[PDB]
């Protein structure tokens, strides 16, 4: 089952910022994966909406400093 969720990240000026998110994300219970993509400025989070939630991990990202918001939820990304 699981779900894919796609989010736009603002402030992660270094790859270490991004990696720190991945670290936090991994620390959330019932996450599958969540590699942060340093080009499109987006992360594709994969998890189950049972033990974790988009809103929860949002706060977990905000906890690190940089901002996060919705982007999509079907391996799509979108942009110009
Ligand atoms: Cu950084």
């Amino acid at each position: 089952m699981t779900e894919k969720a796609e989010f736009d990240i603002e402030g992660m000026t270094c790859a270490a910022c991004a990696n720190r998110i991945e670290k936090r994300l991994n620390k959330i219970e019932g996450v599958a994966n969540a590699p942060v993509n340093f080009a499109l400025e987006t992360v594709t989070v994969e998890y189950n909406p049972k033990e974790a939630s988009v809103s929860d991990l949002k706060e977990a990202v905000d906890k690190l400093g940089y901002k996060l918001k919705l982007k999509g939820e079907q391996d799509s990304i979108e942009g110009r």
